[PDB]
């Protein structure tokens, strides 16, 4: 019935905005992917010279089919907050309409209406140091990119989604449970992209019939993991999972991508507001063996 | 050739019944597990057709039944059944019953199978407040709607398949204050919650084998008009301040279900999943 | 004029030890609650000055209690005891030791009381994981550990002041998978914290008297020696990954037994508090 | 034996940092105020006017004792921090020594090492607003003053008390539950909050032997508490938490300050991480009557 969805955050085919497209277009979901300017140019490149196609390989039966790619930047609400110098810069002189009003702009004008909606991203410039070493600037750093920009990317999209549409974003239980070196504010921010959930599944219900869930992964090898590490912690966690987890297979990318497109369907109709935990049963245990 | 074990149908009025419609849908084969006190009565309105119009799911196709079983989640054993029990007029003509028979029955008419829902409560106290609850009626309780599950889960492994799925289904007064939810429902719950997750740990890492259960809202089934109009306030509630505003069915919890018992949910485990329309999440009644 | 009773004293090994020793600080008056098979035991160590030196309180005061009584919690009334009990050498020297008659005995003699502590619990298949737990074994573990409470609370309330306070003690196996605490006690604990909440609100209500329980870290009891070094285990575990390093003692959670149990917390009921140097906020041992 | 205690957050006699200061007096713990410098000659002016006499009794027996008031604002960690326009600002520039650095050094300097810290603050410019209509500048100004200003007075004092000290906070319920009105991003600060006083609580345990728990408590019609309603807020929370909370007596800012004083003192040794409710029970309910 022509189902779109925008994925706010993938630069790469390594992380769960990837495992999520490919999930989604399993069920014939067409896929927009909103991509931050930094890694635009040459995600592009390495798409039209083919470095993606075995990636974008279903089950050799089919294969991904990607509706569109636009630069994005969900530091900016409206092209009014874009200071001079990130206009000016080098990365972002040659783009257009990314902000996230103008990227709901432009998908509307394109496309029409949309019914689901992937926020895959995070960012805290201070995630290397303990949350007592953070800064007050590299703590609001972590809020705003990681957690401000759900709210805001609902704001904005609220208007161009059909009644009935599902957003959702993913979550690390670091927010509910020590995790050493998860720094920054990136537990800080998770909390309260957790909290934040359902005080906008509350509003988007009751005022759109909308519904917002997250998901609280398990550790994947993606780029931004392994920028977490000082002086890996990525690879601490995966151990640690594989070993201690109620089941002990591998996490996949696509094993999230199957509950992000469950949600992201009607099949979850009665379903908002809620933390879903998809990382091998591993939050569950207190104590390791 | 994906089969389902639903341990809880006594009409087409509760969460077992959409739960079998949803994973009908999906191609799955279904048999039901019957409380005997209600197996002929169930039996007689089947034959009778009152059933049809609630079997059908869509132009296509109509619900498949593969058989139908009585089923007493009181009893683990042939041995535990009591004289008064066999001396039942309900359950003297039946026969095979308990969990561990059922589950040698199934085995034996359809080989392994790979899905189990426990949609099934009892707590004979349920009208008395908590401070009001016998020892006997507490026990009662945990015994049918708290160990039920974790002997269901005993003796089924045995006939289940690597990557095999669970489910059981759960109410919100096992985590906050549900005045009315009496007898030692609210502790069974709570009980099921936690051994869902103890149970996921042995499960996963024995048999690599998934139990999640689903928090349901409420749904106005033959269980819940016999709680004390209860029933009818907490589904006025709902409608009026869950997030959304959708009349909560039988089916969308069945559809949840079916997704949790499917492939699709591999790495979700120990999980209490609610599917109550957002409600669980408010604080103060707008 | 403070009075308490504390259900669950077998030697000064354990968290009702802690609690007697830390109310005795602020000069409440104790009463044991002693299981009828250790009661003369610890009659006898006692009076032969066993628990001297840990009945010392500081240069000033010594532990003052006000008597000791033979309690069982698996006994609401005089007519539950079965024969094989009642024909027990331990049992047959006594008398007056259920629930009710407790209640009935510490008001006869002393008056209304202020302060219910509960600390006790019993599995009989503690050593068992969850999946190879019995009907009959989970249903003791619920009935011992669980019930207790409700049981305990709807006798004593009557010999209860108006503002009164109640606790008992938890752990964080009701929570989060602890391999090894098995037999139903996980389950247990987990409809413990939920009848804590559902109690909490009936006693405030109708009596406005609080209820809270402590969910405790790992001390080496006497019961916890019985769970199959699984004890070393986390006490060890607990040293070393706990926020605070600290060995964690009964006193510890005495003190904060003394304050949910004093006026100072009137405003706190319904709650898990949880004593246990922080460990569980931890996810990953660093 | 000289137990001292900094209360951040006192601005009159009527909100929770007066009720602890109130039980703290009572424990003979002595009591520095930091006082934010918008109502600080106010508060100072109204407290030589003697017309907090009253407030201050204790028993008639006993009156509160307070050893010192300090100007303080919990926007600036150091002097370094502090704008050219507030440093300025009428009601800034006879004040000095007022950052959060600043408060700490001062404090050492005339009293020794403390060992008592109780963070009673929030603020939020857009709390008027549902989360959905707060804007970016209005969410980060939430966290910021409202979560953030914990991290760092606890960053700051810990070099000024001994091992064994204890720190609490305040929080409220809309963390965890929705709460319509609790607006700005607070309900977004409050859950990174009680997330953040997990990850302090496992590093100052660790490498100072160090407490810190956060009092969740009901509502209490402060000043604070007031300003929360458009176009009251307060007058409904508190009108439902008598009329449903377990305990239907009226909840008293004494009531918060006397857990406070527990969990300030060694009786709560053990305990540290915490969220612990005081709120009449109110917490725990699903469904009213
Ligand atoms: N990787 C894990 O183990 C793990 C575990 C739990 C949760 N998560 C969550 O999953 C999400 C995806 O992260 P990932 O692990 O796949 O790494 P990833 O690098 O695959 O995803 C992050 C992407 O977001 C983009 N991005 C960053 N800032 C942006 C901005 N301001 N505007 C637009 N895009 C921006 C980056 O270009 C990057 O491609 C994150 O929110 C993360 O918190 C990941
Ligand atoms: N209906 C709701 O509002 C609601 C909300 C949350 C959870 N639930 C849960 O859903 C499950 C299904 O109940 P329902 O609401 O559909 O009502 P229901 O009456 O349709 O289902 C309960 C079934 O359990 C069967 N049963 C009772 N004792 C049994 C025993 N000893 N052995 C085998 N079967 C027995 C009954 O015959 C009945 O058919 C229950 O576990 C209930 O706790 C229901
Ligand atoms: N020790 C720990 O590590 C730990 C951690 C968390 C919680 N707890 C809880 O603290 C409480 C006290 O146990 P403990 O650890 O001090 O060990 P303990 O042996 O000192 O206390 C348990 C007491 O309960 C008594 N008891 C057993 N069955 C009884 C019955 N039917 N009636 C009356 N009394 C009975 C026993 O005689 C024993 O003295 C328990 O409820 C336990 O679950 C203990
Ligand atoms: N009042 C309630 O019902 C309630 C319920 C739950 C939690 N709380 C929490 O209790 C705490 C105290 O608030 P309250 O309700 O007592 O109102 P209050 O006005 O009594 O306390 C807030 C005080 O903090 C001060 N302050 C604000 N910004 C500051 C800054 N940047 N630097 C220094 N000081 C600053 C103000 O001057 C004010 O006096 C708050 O954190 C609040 O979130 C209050
Ligand atoms: N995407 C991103 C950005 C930053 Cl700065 C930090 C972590 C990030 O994602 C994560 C990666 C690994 C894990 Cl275990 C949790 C995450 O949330
Ligand atoms: N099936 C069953 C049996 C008993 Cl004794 C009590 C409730 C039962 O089911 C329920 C019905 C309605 C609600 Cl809101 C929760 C339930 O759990
Ligand atoms: N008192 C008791 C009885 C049984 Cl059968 C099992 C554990 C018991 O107490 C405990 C001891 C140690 C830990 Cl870590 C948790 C407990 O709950
Ligand atoms: N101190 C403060 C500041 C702002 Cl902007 C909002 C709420 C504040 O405190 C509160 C008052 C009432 C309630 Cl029920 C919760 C609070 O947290």
């Amino acid at each position: 019935n022509e189902d779109i969805c925008f994925i706010a955050g993938i630069g790469d085919t390594n992380g769960y905005g990837w495992g999520i497209a490919k999930e989604l277009s399993k069920r014939n979901v067409k896929i927009i992917f909103g991509i931050w300017p930094p890694v635009y140019n040459i995600f592009m490149k390495n798409y039209k010279n083919g470095k993606f196609d075995n990636d974008m390989i279903i089950d050799k039966d089919k294969k991904m089919n990607i509706l569109d790619m636009l630069p994005f930047d969900a530091s900016f609400d409206t092209a009014n907050d874009i200071d001079e110098e990130t206009k000016n810069n080098k990365r972002y002189n040659m783009l257009q309409n990314y902000t996230i009003e103008d990227v709901a702009n432009l998908i509307h004008q394109k496309y029409g209406k949309i019914n689901m909606l992937v926020h895959s991203l995070a960012n805290a410039k201070e995630v290397q140091k303990d949350l007592l070493n953070t800064s007050r600037k590299g703590y609001l750093d972590a809020l705003s990119k990681s957690s401000y920009s759900l709210i805001s990317l609902c704001k904005y999209f609220v208007n161009i989604m059909k009644p009935q549409s599902s957003i959702i974003s993913l979550t690390y239980h670091a927010s509910q449970k020590v995790v050493p070196g998860y720094g920054g504010g990136m537990s800080s921010a998770k909390a309260a992209l957790e909290s934040d959930t359902r005080v906008l599944a509350y509003h988007l219900g009751r005022n759109y019939n909308i519904r917002i869930n997250t998901i609280s992964a398990g550790p994947l090898k993606s780029r931004a993991a392994t920028a977490i590490n000082k002086l890996t912690f990525i690879d601490y966690a995966i151990e640690y999972s594989e070993k201690y987890a109620p089941l002990r297979q591998k996490l996949l990318s696509t094993d999230i991508g199957s509950v992000a497109s469950f949600l992201l369907s009607r099949e979850s109709r009665a379903i908002t507001g809620q933390t879903i935990y998809v990382d091998n049963g591993l939050n569950i245990m207190f104590l390791p063996d």
